[PDB]
């Protein structure tokens, strides 16, 4: 096909957890979907101790935007390397089919642009992420990393075929970072990106995060930045990490219907407690709220969740159930 | 509905690896199941070496006791914290909606007690744990945690849709403690839990357990304590790990229907070898035996099995069948 | 059944990653098939740096070879061990039913050898492994695992139960190597197997992998041992880590159909990016190339394949199909 013939959508992307606008059944035949990224290199504060990392980001955020297309859209990235930034970049799609999900045609240093187009041929959430030939965990763990959404064009289904509708979507983005520690476990600092390759090495192969963050910061999902949703919402929680594996819970929760591995074509997993997100992979879990309240959302870890930054929250509103769960005798001394 | 209308029935529960007597099709109505625990902080030696933990228990053992009722049920829990104890407690199911699965509503003191009541809506085995807000980990990692399995009301099913039954239950907890080591690698102790809070923190944030073991201790499960079956039998094994991953395996077996991440509306998935149960989640595996012998189960890290205590035995009664193995010649020098 | 009335077939395995000559769906009825391995113990350069560790093989490499029978074929295996070793070797087929898997049955000094019989009953890839009482881990770790397919009679099928028929077959074994560090972070050396078994153990005991590798070396299948196809071919990658998780990915690939856990009765997962195999299992993904080029196959922790060895690559042969990937504009300042 002659894809100048077909539509084209420009989409400005917004920030997570927040998705840009779309429909769920497709509205439109296969268009071409438009998205722009500008690379940036920036200092991020990524704890309560104000431990301070040089962060590399798709879009000024971690994690990078969350993409959302249909199946067989065509997705068109223009992809930004400011003369602001030191390193060179590019993408891979897992998404997408050939020159290492894009990676190889999308190298750019500073001071360039490219654009790639690649066919969504398979629906499911995917990883995306920064992968330059030698120095490929360095830019992921540094946060440049994030997911695309490939839609049935018919929307979600259930193990029975029957629809799936999501009110609201949120997306999770969950970085594992290797902050430098010398011999007495105190975080090491860098003067330059090169200064700093050998211990950010030497710190990836110790396999022991020193931060394991939602949203790129310890408590990010908190406060004022609470996930919210109402009783008796469907919500779709999109979840990636591109590097290790994680376990989300939803604490007083469930996921209803989990695509732990991400993939539509599939039934999703029912009545999940927790589920297990690969490292390189999205996962999507959707949950019908029954009870007002907070919860907090967690890699099940739960070391990695409290002590190491992997734990955000939502603020639910309505009516309590006390069907569902009351205090018979609340907490006394008898 | 008025609850009061409900029958009820009381549950003691029984020591780990054992489980209460319950009947896997239902043969009432829907009914209150009512269980007393009570937390138990104590003193436990978790190796040959000797090593002695400060454990934090919900009756007396780790894991916790396996609690079974069917498909929307109700579970009233009398949760008491003596005097004798010294910290804050309360309980979270993963099998309960709201409230942070209870946490929120039954944070008890030494010297008080609370009763909760919630619906078990969801069909499978789950995980319960104790999650004192802002000291989740520590009370897990302590071995504060069990499960609780919500049969369906017509029972197990297989892939197909016909009936599963077991003939034999046993329920293996398996913890990770974190026991802090100094710069020699030799194991500290501490005087108070408040003086221990921080190198507990500190040895939990290595991500790295010093001890993994079934039914709080290396080698419980053997010897006499050895699970136990014949040949012909069907065992289903439930499986918990509250914070880490394990990977299960019966060598010399399979799991012959295998729900990994423990949720019962799912079809199992057949002839595992191994399966991965993600922490914070309870697994069940089905088996029938069809040799006699020593089998032993394990986590498939078999570092953590062989050398920090994730290994315990089946000693299995029968008839050997030299069509399905035999040796032909034995080892010999020729 | 009198086992000697059946037909024998012999085969002399082959190095991995090739696969020796079968046929998916069964041209004979029920075999006993015989296969011959002979253990070598071995010095391996394991890295670019020249590390180097006595390996325990069977059949001279790392991973052991791949053996394919037929569901309910008998599989026959003379096991020598020569004396030329030092060690204590057995068998653990995961396949297999009874005696540890064939381990209790199968323990061989050096200059013995034995033979065993065991019934394929369960179709799968499944893991085979030494396991030496009290010294499992260590053999298992030291490079001594393979895998053996058992295929159903009627071929592979997917999750419709359609024939899937694969052109070509690889065989991944990815092996953990835990080399002793001292204080210094530096390598540790050793003069015998028993003076190197007090800090193998501890080294295990980390839980951290000094290196992760695909057949035996950083880099080995790459460069003139570079995986190949062409693009429409239907390759099976059967992939085994007989101690620790993995999570394999196809960069620029995807896994069209997958059994992460190996068992093909069960429906494969579709459209995988990233797939998680457990500790102790086998999986086996099947793929058909849509592009040329390279691809880089890997454990998708990015640190584990990048930084301490699990990366191969495929090179692949064929026309560039600009519909489903084209750089619309190349990298380049404006
Ligand atoms: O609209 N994305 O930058
Ligand atoms: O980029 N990670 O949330
Ligand atoms: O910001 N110049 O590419
Ligand atoms: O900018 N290099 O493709
Ligand atoms: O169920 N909270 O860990
Ligand atoms: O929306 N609930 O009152
Ligand atoms: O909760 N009233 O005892
Ligand atoms: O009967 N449970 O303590
Ligand atoms: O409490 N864990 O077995
Ligand atoms: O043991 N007094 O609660
Ligand atoms: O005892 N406090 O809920
Ligand atoms: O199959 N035993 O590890
Ligand atoms: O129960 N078997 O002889
Ligand atoms: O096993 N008899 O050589
Ligand atoms: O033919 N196997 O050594
Ligand atoms: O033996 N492992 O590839
Ligand atoms: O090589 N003698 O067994
Ligand atoms: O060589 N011992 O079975
Ligand atoms: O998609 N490569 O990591
Ligand atoms: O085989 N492809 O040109
Ligand atoms: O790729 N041509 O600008
Ligand atoms: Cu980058
Ligand atoms: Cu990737
Ligand atoms: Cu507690
Ligand atoms: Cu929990
Ligand atoms: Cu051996
Ligand atoms: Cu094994």
């Amino acid at each position: 096909v002659d894809i100048s013939t077909l539509p084209r959508v420009k989409v400005d992307l917004v920030k997570p957890p927040f998705v840009h606008a779309h429909d769920q059944v497709a509205k439109t035949g296969p268009r071409v979907v438009e998205f722009t990224m500008t690379i940036e290199e920036k200092k991020l504060v990524i704890d309560r101790e104000g431990t301070e990392i040089h962060a590399m980001t798709f879009n000024g955020s971690v994690p990078g935007p969350l993409m959302v297309v249909h199946e067989n859209d065509y997705v068109e990235l223009r992809l930004i390397n400011p003369d602001t930034n030191t390193l060179l970049h590019n993408i891979d799609f897992h998404a997408a089919t050939g020159a290492l999900g894009g990676g190889a045609l999308t190298q750019v240093n500073p001071g360039e642009e490219t654009t790639l187009r690649f066919k969504a041929t398979k629906p499911g959430v995917f990883v995306y992420h920064c992968a330059p030939e030698g120095m490929v965990p360095w830019h992921v763990t540094s946060g440049m990393n994030g997911a695309i959404m490939v839609l049935p064009r018919d929307g979600l289904k259930d193990e029975k075929g029957q629809p799936l509708t999501y009110d609201k979507i949120y997306y999770v983005g969950e970085q594992d970072f290797y902050v430098p520690k010398d011999e007495a476990g105190n975080y090491k600092k860098y003067e330059t990106p090169g200064e700093a390759y050998e211990d950010a090495v030497k710190a990836m192969r110790t396999l022991t995060p020193t931060h394991i963050v939602f949203n790129g910061a310890v408590g990010a999902l908190t406060g004022d930045h609470a996930l919210t949703a109402a009783v008796g919402e469907r919500v779709l929680v999109v979840h990636s990490q591109a590097n290790r594996d994680t376990r989300p819970h939803l604490i007083g929760g469930h996921g209803d219907y989990v695509w732990a591995t991400g993939k539509f074509r599939n039934p999703p997993d029912l009545d999940q407690e927790t589920w297990l997100i690969p490292g390189g992979t999205a996962g999507a879990a959707f949950y019908t709220f029954r009870q007002p309240g907070v919860y907090a959302y967690v890699n099940h870890n739960l070391i990695e969740a409290f002590e190491l930054g992997a734990a955000g929250h939502f603020k639910v509103t309505g009516e309590w159930n006390d069907d569902l769960m009351t205090s018979v005798v609340k907490p006394a001394s008898m």
